[PDB]
């Protein structure tokens, strides 16, 4: 099916200022929609704020601000970030916009009408902090700010409480064996796989019906009313988990505003999303609930839910980021983290990539094709013929797109990095055995040869990595002189797309492309 392609971040609480796991999420979203439009595919990628909610009230509280204030100055706070790390997102989503209400409302009634929620209790613990229940075999003793003998949440370590309220109940336990059908159809629809295992063995255990509603007071009035019943409110969850289905039907225009809601999500062509990035911390809500959910309204389900090693909720990124560069940040976050949490975030290991990977292998590589040394004529030389070394790199070279894009698709980042930096080491030693400096008087012919698989490499190369370094990708293109209308779509992953005889850009005195640091 011709749709256009949803990614979504998670929402992020305000009861904080945004901090790096926001930015991470995010960044994975951006990245992803990123490759998606360098493919040439429409694309509506969703980031966000979750505002209700008991936590986010007493944060306001702690505050001594109203929660409305409070939401809105911590939004601000998350758009700003988000606009200087620089990311591509279509929408900006918050879950006190009357639109999503009505979208909440909309789909509550469906359930609703469907039989899949009833009135009963929740007796049992609870995490503010996490907006979760919790089973007893999920709590252990622990210790509070005020030193306190407590209890607390063997997933978060954060405190827990019980609850006992009369709340609107959503029939979870009725939608065990429709899940298991799912996970078991759609082997890739939770990445990384031992996650998909994680779940399934969760499932498989047997689920209990899930509290959709709180009493009001409980909540200090902050959330959406239960159609129907201004006594009660709707969890926070269900609140949040339905901003995907809000954003599939948002028209959105230019300066990034909604200016409309559509009824049927069929006319915009988002839902359901095909990627949901989210943090390990959140998958339970996300694999389990969130298709439930959709399975009792009659909604299509997502294609995929990713879920990294990171939690969603020092070391500040806007700082790193004036201090190391932007592309470079997001390249050394995407490079030294998969879906394992155990990855070296130091200035010791930032500086070893940026050097090591950025500088001598991309950088390095870039200056070589480019420079008046050796490329004499500031121009894509026509090849003569090709050795069967020449051959090999080249070979690399066609492989390399259908490779890393298995890879974005899975998705993994990390992977997709790793692949192309594979060739452009490779390029790195066919230019040390070329030796081209030397070829310039020596054999010049042969050079025409060398010269224009190393061009070709960096393009290609280039190209696969622009999600990951959308400005230093456009710089690069711009010494290569690049057109335009080659610096995106999949007929230009193959190889001999810039015909020989473009000119380069030009240069200027002071440029470096990623300049080295001091160890
Ligand atoms: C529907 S995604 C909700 C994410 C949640 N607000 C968090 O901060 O973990």
């Amino acid at each position: 099916v011709e749709k256009v392609f949803f990614v979504t971040s998670p929402i992020y609480y305000v009861n904080a200022a945004p901090h790096i796991g926001h930015v991470y999420s995010t960044l994975i979203t951006d990245v992803i929609g990123r490759y998606h439009r360098v493919k040439g595919e429409r694309v509506f990628a969703l980031t966000g704020t979750d505002e209700h909610g008991q936590k986010v009230a007493e944060a306001a509280k702690q505050k001594q601000v109203s929660p409305y204030d409070f939401t809105t100055a911590v939004a601000g706070e998350f758009k700003k970030c988000f606009e200087q790390m620089d990311y591509s997102i279509d929408y900006f989503i918050r879950t006190t916009n009357e639109q999503h209400k009505a979208v909440v409302k909309e789909l509550w009634t469906k359930l609703e009408q469907k039989g899949d929620i009833y009135l009963g209790r929740y007796e049992g613990w609870y995490s503010i902090s996490d907006e979760s229940f919790l089973t007893p075999q999920n709590i252990t003793d622990g210790v509070d700010k005020d030193g306190n003998p407590c209890k607390v949440s063997l997933e978060s370590g954060h405190v827990v409480t019980w609850v006992s309220e009369e709340n609107y109940m959503f029939r979870l336990s009725a939608f065990r064996e429709r899940l298991l059908e799912w996970y078991h159809a759609n082997p890739g629809c939770i990445v990384p796989e031992f996650r998909r295992r994680e779940v399934i063995r969760a499932v498989e255990k047997g689920l209990p019906d899930l509290s959709v509603s709180r009493a009001r007071a409980t909540l200090h009035n902050w959330a959406i009313p239960v159609p129907g019943n201004p006594d009660h409110c709707v969890y926070v969850w269900l609140d949040a988990l339905t901003n995907y289905l809000t954003g599939s039907r948002l028209r959105v225009d230019e300066s990034g505003k909604e200016v409309s809601l559509v009824d049927d999500f069929n006319e915009l062509e988002r839902f359901p999303a095909d990627v949901h990035v989210i943090g390990k911390d959140i998958l339970k809500f996300h694999a389990i609930y969130w298709p439930a959910f959709l399975l009792s309204a009659g909604l299509p389900l997502p294609k995929k839910i990713v879920a990294h090693g990171w939690w969603t909720k020092v070391f500040d990124p806007v700082e790193k980021a004036e201090e190391f560069g932007y592309d470079a940040l997001k390249y050394f976050l995407l490079r030294e983290s998969g879906f394992s949490d155990d990855g070296d975030y130091s200035d010791k290991n930032m500086i070893a990539r940026l050097n090591g990977e950025l500088a001598d292998t991309l950088g390095n590589l870039v200056m070589r094709c480019t420079s008046a040394k050796i490329n004499v004529n500031g121009e894509w030389p026509s090849p003569a013929a090709y050795t069967e070394e020449d051959e090999s790199l080249i070979q690399l070279i066609k492989d390399l797109p259908g490779t890393a894009d298995h890879y974005y698709l899975i998705p993994d980042i990390q992977k997709a990095i790793i692949a192309v930096f594979d060739v452009l080491r490779a390029i790195n030693a066919y230019v040390t055995d070329m030796a081209p400096w030397k070829l310039v008087k020596t054999d010049p012919e042969r050079l025409r040869t060398v010269l224009y698989i190393t061009l070709e490499g960096v393009r290609v190369t280039t190209l696969l990595l622009s999600p990951i370094l959308p400005r230093k990708s456009v710089v690069i293109f711009d010494m290569l002189g690049v057109p335009e209308v080659h610096r995106k779509g999949i007929e230009n992953f193959e190889f001999g797309a810039v015909p020989p005889g473009t000119r380069l850009g030009p240069a200027v005195e002071g440029e470096v492309l990623f300049s080295k640091r001091s160890t």
